C-alpha cells in the first residue's frame, strides 16, 4: 500500500467551500474493470437490494456481501480522506451502485442526501459524505451529478415529502425533494456545476449538498459506485431507524485501512 | 438598419466544418422581450399550430400570422447571413417556437431535420439551415440543443421510422430517429457539443446536423425561436408535399431585407 493518500490544504478548502471535489484518476483501468465486474455480479445476484428503472438502475449494501467491495471501503485511496474530511474515525452508512446506461436514464429530483438519513435513519448531524467512484468517464452528456456549489452551507432545507415508508427513497420520484421554489434562490445565489472526470476518478460530496442529474443521451454508460462514510461520533440513532442494514448500517465499528499482504 | 451583417471567413469555415455556429448578443434585451411577448401571444392564440408536452411546448408557422415575426425573418441581422451560408436567395421553409420551462422538458430523440423535410415535404437537397434565437441564456443545464460536430458531413443518415402521417414529427417521440447504433460511431468519431450563449444570441445549424437535447433542471426557461431558411433554388417539390403551410412553406418568393422606415 502507498503511504495513505490525503487531500492538500487547497483541496480541503475547495471541498469545504463548494461542498464537492474531484480527484482524477484515483483508480486505474484494470482496477476499474475489477469493480465493474463485481458490480455486474451484484446487479445479477442482489435480489431485494436491486432497483430497476425495468433495467437495473441501483444495488445497495454490497460491501456487506461482497468481499471486493468490503475491501474497497477500506482502501488507502479512500478511507484516509474520509477520516481527514470528517475529522473522525469513520464507518460506512450506505453503499450503492447507480448506473445510467447509454441513451437511458432518469431526471433525478433535486435533493440533499442528509434529509433522508436524518429522517429515515436517525443521523443526528450532517457529518457524513459520499465518495462516488467513476466506473466510466463522466461528461456533460451522460447524466452527471449536478450540484449547487456552496449549497450545503444552508444546512438541511425544508423539503416536499411524498410517500409512506421508504420504497420511494431510491426512485425516480424521491420522497424528499426541493421544489422549484427553493431551488431558484439557491441557484441565483450560487449557480450549478456538474463535475466531470475520467474513468477512475472520485467525486467527494457533502451529505447536505443539493444535487440532481438528467438523462444520459450519450452512447456511453455512467456507472457510479457511491460509498457514504459517516463519522463514528455521528453514528445514527438506531432507535429511530426505519430501514434495513443494506440501506442504513448498524455496525459502527471504526474502519481501519487495508494493509498489504501476499494474497 | 446597420450595414447588413455578415459572417467572417473564420465564422463561415467554423460553420461548415462543425455544422453550427453561435453569434453572441445579436439581439438586445429589449428586442428579446418584444419577441418573448409575441411568442406568448402566439402560444395563446395559435390553436392547431400549438403543441403541448400539457403545457405548451411548441407553436409553428408564426411568421405567416404575426407581423412581428414576419418582419423578424427579414431582419438585417438574419437574412443576409442565411443568403451568405446558402449562397442563394432564401425563403422560410419552417418557423417554430420551442420552450423548455424551468424544471420541465423532454429528452429529444437524436435526429437530422433534413430527413423530415426531404421525406415529408419534398426538399430535394439539404441546402437549408436553421437560426435559433435564444430568448433566454442557454446553459449546460436548461436543455440545450446538442450536436455531433461535423456530423452533417455524412449527409442524410438512414433512420428508424415510427408512425403514420406527421403528428409525431413534432413530438417527444420523433418519427425519424437515429438509433443507439449509428450514434455511437458518430460520437466516437466526432464527439458532442452543446453550444452555449447569452440571451439574444443566434445559433445557426445545418439542416443535416444530428441533434438532441435533455430536460431543463434549472429554475430558468429555455425559449428558442427557430427560423429555417431554405435556398430558393432548393425549393421543396410541392407535388410530394404532405403537411400544412404552417409546417412546410409553399410561397417561394425570395425574401428581401427590412429597410428603415419612420414607422
Ligand atoms: O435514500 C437514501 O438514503 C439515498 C440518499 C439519496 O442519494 C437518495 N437516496
Ligand atoms: O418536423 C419537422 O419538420 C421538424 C424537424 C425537427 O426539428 C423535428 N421537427
Amino acid at each position: 500500500m502507498e503511504p495513505h493518500d490525503t487531500l492538500s490544504p487547497a483541496q480541503v478548502d475547495e471541498y469545504r467551500k463548494n461542498g464537492f471535489l474531484v480527484q482524477e484518476h484515483v483508480f486505474d483501468e484494470e482496477e476499474i474493470e475489477l469493480l465493474r465486474a463485481e458490480a455486474a455480479q451484484e446487479f445479477a445476484s442482489g435480489g431485494e437490494r436491486v432497483t430497476v428503472e425495468g433495467i437495473v438502475r441501483g444495488v445497495h449494501g454490497c460491501h456487506l456481501y461482497s468481499e471486493v467491495f468490503g475491501r474497497l471501503v477500506r482502501s488507502p485511496r479512500l478511507l484516509p480522506i474520509a477520516r481527514q474530511l470528517l475529522r473522525d474515525d469513520v464507518y460506512v452508512h450506505q453503499f450503492k451502485i447507480n448506473a445510467k446506461r447509454a441513451f437511458k436514464g432518469e431526471v433525478w429530483e433535486w435533493h440533499q442526501d442528509y434529509t433522508f438519513w436524518h429522517h429515515e435513519d436517525g443521523m443526528p448531524a450532517p457529518r457524513a459524505l459520499s465518495a462516488a467512484i467513476f466506473l466510466d468517464e463522466v461528461t456533460e452528456f451522460n447524466g452527471p451529478l449536478t450540484f449547487v456549489p456552496g449549497g450545503h452551507g444552508s444546512g438541511m432545507i425544508d423539503a416536499d415529502v411524498k410517500g409512506e415508508g421508504w420504497a420511494n427513497t431510491l426512485t425516480a420520484s424521491l420522497k424528499y425533494s426541493l421544489d422549484v421554489e427553493t431551488m431558484r434562490g439557491l441557484i441565483e445565489r450560487n449557480g450549478m456545476v456538474a463535475p466531470k472526470g475520467p474513468r477512475g476518478s472520485v467525486l467527494w460530496f457533502d451529505a447536505n449538498i443539493p444535487h440532481s442529474s438528467v438523462p444520459n443521451i450519450s452512447p456511453f454508460d455512467r456507472g457510479l459506485v457511491l460509498i457514504t462514510y459517516n463519522s463514528v461520533e455521528n453514528k445514527t440513532d438506531v432507535t429511530r431507524g426505519t430501514r434495513p442494514e443494506w440501506l442504513a448500517a448498524r455496525d459502527f465499528t471504526p474502519l481501519t485501512a487495508l494493509q498489504a499482504t501476499s494474497f
